[PDB]
């Protein structure tokens, strides 16, 4: 009855009697998913197993043996049912972009902290994750750098995951600032993505553990957005924010006069563990996994675990909207559309949600905090594509939308 | 190699004749109406099909004959290709929130003129149709009302549309205000408060007069609306100017600053101003409105491209942030819809690519807002993925019309 | 023992030790005093010199019987006046350092003469007048003292002062603060931040003489200047009036912003307010009558070139209160720390100014500061408190190197 | 032409020898207290005089003279009715009048946000007058230690003004009411020396280089200099609640440091530290009335004679008194009373009425504002009775009274 779904691939990818394992490998990876793709993690196996056989080739037999496992994911990857079909198009777009902000030189590093932000102002990097898994970089992807305000939108994701929407918002706003005292009119920071939200949700995470056991909390957790990908920690960085943080330290002595932490809260020891996650380190390509996670629905795209709920997404998302990237955040919101986190290290958590997920890194800031290199990629992306939060799929003008084929 | 309209024919038989009920019935089902503009050829050749009788049955040829002109709309419809194929259980969920939100029967309905106090509380209409075209109605959709501030989105659309981004932009801010008048850069916050739109309103068709300005605005929302019904209330505008001091506050206050394009009259902008809060609509029309602006531009009961993408991205923008007063910051975040209400109860609402509506009760909470309107909004995004950042493969337990099963 | 009438007293004070007196000898003493031969307290004094003056063909020697006669109706004020009991004692001394300051602000030739309608625009910005009334009628002008020139908000303490006479402090303050603002139409009672700002003397002029017309209102304000003034000189300025009218969009919109919020007592008409506002901005002083006004503030409301009860103490002390705090636009925060009177300016480049229980002062000058004081005036309120021991908070015992021109050595 | 010891002698002996009751009890009606500063000698003498006995109490043209010889100035001032307030006693019990009704409004909380402010009694109500001639009253409970709390404010702002200038102070610290916790005014200055960050901003101005230990002595030192040597104490219970419990003032702190509104080389910590010391200061209602009268003096303390501040720093100290001294009720405060003062949480209210006499007010029980009910009370009736309002005039004042003239 049915010819195997293994045979029918086998015949798609020959058409000649086998397949050398290198024609697959160069097939595969030219769908953009990587051989190094936990789903695959069976199918590379059998193939490592297969290659210790001989100093090559593959029959139907040998093929259905080494595909079997992940046979569906293997199909929709060769038969073009990923979100973006033609990915190696689309990448080359993207690395128009890219060389294209790269001409882009003005802004300042950070020095507010020593350690490190002595960081070269030529260091330039994209990557992306599709919700698919489907990757791509260019330029500086692979260096370790702090998320600094980046980390702001996946803590407070954490925190609606594990304590819900109501209980968050009974300590935090959900709605941009004005033109920035600290507090909005129920006494609540204004919103996550602020330094007074941040430090009230750091203060909901994990309530009764010790900060250390916090603090692992957060890794295992990063841990799961990234797909087991690079997190890391810069304890110089952790000392430089302790000793230079004389406005989160005003901000923490408000918030514990206005009353705005749960009861039980140490509030000094809170700050120390908001400097930690501030110094948390990530790379370009395995920040975009941790957006590609958010792009997808709370599902880690390179793993297919559930790793936040929906609901958690949600609320992230739309507050990285509104509120993300500082005083730029209403005309962020305005042209480019997309939920987009920024921090002071050079970083832009980007999300095109149902598509992809990006990680943008540039020391240089400009005026108002954010990486000059990644506000122009930025408005380039959604510029060249129907990415904006409320293009039409339908009728988009002289837009690109990389989701079809013709 | 076989004719379209045979394959469809032949769907629609099993049996070598279809009744024409048979036809019409499983049109309707689609949500289409019989009355849509882009099926005008095939209803006029069939009701002159029935006229020259020989019975009522429609055999291959017959049913080709009839259906040649719109075949390519009525396949879409028919195999299920619209953006929502199981209509009528989409319909009944509709009618389900419609009479959840009649229930609530809080506020106050508006009253600083007499002919906003004149209705009752107890109007309440919802109106839906989609970018294919697909319609329905419950409640009071066919009795007139004032866009009122719900025309805010539609004239700045308008504005952006004949003159750009940056050209409207110069005079208006992009930004909710979070509290006034006039932003860092002496500039109104956003087209979505009086302060803008009357700012707004003075881009338009500068240099000719005030009813060719009018007219060119009537006829825009024409096409927006497919012809359905586009009207104006003189006795709303007569009262509306002579109850605005508010309004002639901010006109003065604008003048000062220097906000307006130079050559600009300002009483006279506030005319106009007063005129295009005046011009009505039923819920049916609305809804036509709201789908042209889920749809990028183009007018979805009648094909006509009306508004650029560019004008549209804009408006719908602004809807999401700046178009329910002091409640926007908790709708964005709740509903996530871009939506714009007015004082006389409408809440005009856009799903993205999916389809327009206009929501309609007199009664008004504090925050200025349609209280069963406000109700059916977040009814409808807690039953259907349609927040906005709500995810389109992973949705929890949330019902996507778009899908089949 | 009984009297030796105060009336021979003094001439013999005059007469220094000789037979008569003649009539210039007279006048000239009782010009060094300050006061004036014109000023309305000597009116009999002076009729009846001017009597005697006809009998004869030129010139009259006084004796004590003559003297008696001319001076015997204001014996007690010119006693005063020749016994150095006058607020200012040695007023031509103190009358040397107002022309000082007076030639020093001079030089400051910065400023811009307001444009925004064409009567302002076409002063003269060398223009440069103060005049000085103390609170016993001695006069003092330098300077161009007597070209009339419009009020503007200097009116605002002035009507300020007619509506909590005429209406006391607690109903004026039903509908407009007495605070400063600081940074922006209402505060946070809905009522406009004090009198001395566009929006609170809008409110203001909607609280008099409520009931009756606006010409009538404008009669009755124009009566209680003159009164203020001593009967000298106030006018009409309809060219500025019209100006105004039709070029004070910020006006319109403060007017439709307190309509709208209800900030007006009932059954006012706004707009028909707004034009009675435009008109009090348009009364026209001179530095000299401007002067006069002042001084009834710093004598408790008494006139003192007439004697007249002008205003209750209740409206001047509210008036001078307000006036301290708000009286300078942005600048009368540091207005306040550093002159320490108060002080009121206008866009024509007025400054009403009031030293309490001492003198009254107008100085004009055109041109205007960013701030929209006249920079003149401003420099020469700065100079007058370095100089003499006036400001508010000055102690009258130690005041180390500060002159008190109230005292005699 | 005759002695002033002389002259004297007989205005008070109508009557070839005075007794000595008589001559105590003629001066102290002037209103001046027997241990004045002034008139030690005076009283030194009078009692070495009694102990000789010989006449009895009774005083001759020769003893008078050698008693009163050496303070004769200030004597004669006194019972020629030349001190700014000639008929104290009439004076006196226009000002317990006043105190009763002020005693009868019993509204208002006592501050409790630390223990040693709540233990206090609600019905603590106490007034005292010291006027610019020394001359002294007291009625209720003027005896009682109390914190200056935001009272120190103005004196602190005082001693910087005096040590270091206008100019260099208000580079610090603005000059002006706020309207608008704001903190920072337009150039990123506190908005009066009156406010919290003001004050912190203040303390960090005075003895930079010394330490807190010396800062602190050098700050006391001055305290009693302005209150004539009376009571000004410390307690050390307040200081330690302040410091535990001060987490806006540590915000107010850190973002001072933040905006870098601290001279270079502040220790901002230990500034706080310093800050909440200077609170927690102790005053009497009768020593305070004396550091008030100072301020009303010109800067010359009345019971001592000495010139403690310079006549800029009061005058600077006076104006911002006036428009930022009574937290949110300033600008009211202002418009009805128009006198220099400043309240504290303790219930205190440092009055100042300038050239006449210093004042301070005490009862624990404070309004929504911080200020004390029964302080406000009766600062609005003292100027609706006397035309002490700073723009009330001295010649035309209606139905008021002037303590100042005879009749
Ligand atoms: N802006 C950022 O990226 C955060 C920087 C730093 N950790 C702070 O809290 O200010
Ligand atoms: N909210 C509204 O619908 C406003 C309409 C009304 N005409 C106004 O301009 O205020
Ligand atoms: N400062 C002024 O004198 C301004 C007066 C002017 N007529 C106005 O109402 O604005
Ligand atoms: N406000 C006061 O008078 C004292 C309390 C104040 N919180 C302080 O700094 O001590």
């Amino acid at each position: 009855l049915l010819p195997s779904l293994e045979d029918l691939l086998f015949y798609t990818i020959a058409e000649q009697e086998k397949i050398p394992v290198h024609k697959f490998i160069t097939a595969l990876k030219s769908t953009g998913l990587r051989t190094s793709d936990p789903r695959l993690k069976e199918c590379m196996d059998m193939l490592r197993l297969t290659l210790q056989t001989t100093s090559v080739m593959l029959d139907k037999d040998l093929f259905k043996k080494c595909v079997q496992s992940n046979i569906v994911l293997l199909t929709q990857a060769f038969r073009r049912k990923f979100v973006i079909p033609d990915f190696m198009s689309f990448t080359s777009h993207i690395d128009e972009l890219y060389e294209s902000a790269k001409k882009q030189s003005g802004g300042k590093v950070a020095d507010y902290i020593p350690q490190l932000a002595k960081f070269s102002p030529d260091l330039w990097g994209v990557s992306v994750c599709t919700v698919d898994g489907q990757r791509h970089s260019t330029g500086d992807t692979k260096v370790p750098f702090c998320l600094q305000s980046c980390v702001k939108p996946l803590k407070y994701a954490i925190a609606v995951n594990d304590l819900g929407t109501e209980y968050v918002h009974r300590y935090v706003g959900k709605e941009p600032s004005g033109l920035r005292l600290f507090l909005n009119e129920d006494d609540k920071p204004h919103n996550p993505m602020v330094n007074a939200g941040a430090i009230v949700v750091t203060s909901l995470i994990k309530q009764g553990v010790n900060n250390a056991e916090k603090f692992d909390y957060v890794m295992q957790f990063l841990n799961k957005m990234a797909g087991n990908e690079y997190v890391g920690f810069s304890n110089a960085t952790f000392q430089s924010e302790r000793e230079s943080g004389d406005r989160n330290f005003a901000i923490g002595y408000y918030l514990k006069e206005k009353k705005c932490f749960p009861e039980g809260t140490d509030m000094v020891g809170i700050l120390d563990f908001y400097f930690q996650l501030c110094s948390i380190e990530v790379t370009c390509e395995s920040a975009s996994v941790m957006a590609a996670t958010l792009a997808n629905g709370g599902f880690c795209p390179i793993t297919g675990e559930r790793v936040l709920s929906p609901e958690a997404v949600r609320n992230t998302l739309s507050l990285m909207h509104s509120c993300g990237m500082w005083d730029f955040s209403g005309q962020f919101a305005f042209h480019v559309g997309l939920p987009a986190k920024s921090g002071v290290a050079g970083g832009i958590l980007l999300v095109v949600p149902n598509v992809m997920g990006m990680m943008c890194w540039s020391p240089p800031l400009d005026k108002m905090g954010n990486s000059v290199k990644g506000i122009h990629f930025c408005h380039d992306l959604v510029s060249l594509c129907n990415f904006h939060n409320y293009d039409n799929l339908r009728h988009f003008a002289k837009k690109l939308d990389p989701r079809r084929e013709g």
